[PDB]
């Protein structure tokens, strides 16, 4: 199956690394949020996007003894104006594929002049 998560035009201006705060084209919450899509599943998040290098982002908050976790990652590969991030890539930088802790999915922008524009998210499942 393919899931879009966002088909659109969604525009995010992030000039530079000045403030403490950082824009993104999505966000996802999952322990607030009903799920649009299952991350159990093997999967890739593909981005139609330009204007900016793009980052995807699962999170875990701090809580007690285990740290944050900020899997930050730049696409497994980028063609034809489209990011793809793979479940694997994901949860090599995640620590794991065990997201029953996961706080957050962004995807964000790098500085740009012009911003970045977001046309489309998709979830797609691999096998």
């Amino acid at each position: 199956g393919d899931i879009v998560l966002f088909s659109g035009s969604k525009h995010v201006e992030f000039t530079d690394w000045g403030g403490t705060d950082w824009p993104s084209a999505y966000e996802l919450q999952p322990p607030y949020q009903t799920m649009p899509f299952d991350l159990n599943k093997n999967f890739e998040i593909k981005v139609d996007y330009s204007g900016a290098d793009i980052v995807l982002i699962f999170a875990r908050w701090e809580h007690g003894s285990k740290p944050q976790i900020w899997a930050q990652i730049s696409p497994y590969y980028v063609v034809d104006g489209t990011a793809v991030f793979t479940k694997e890539q994901i949860a090599k930088a995640y620590g794991s594929d065990d997201f029953s802790d996961l706080d957050y999915i962004g995807v964000k922008p790098l500085p740009s002049a012009d911003g970045m524009t977001v046309t489309k998210i998709v979830a797609s499942y691999t096998s």
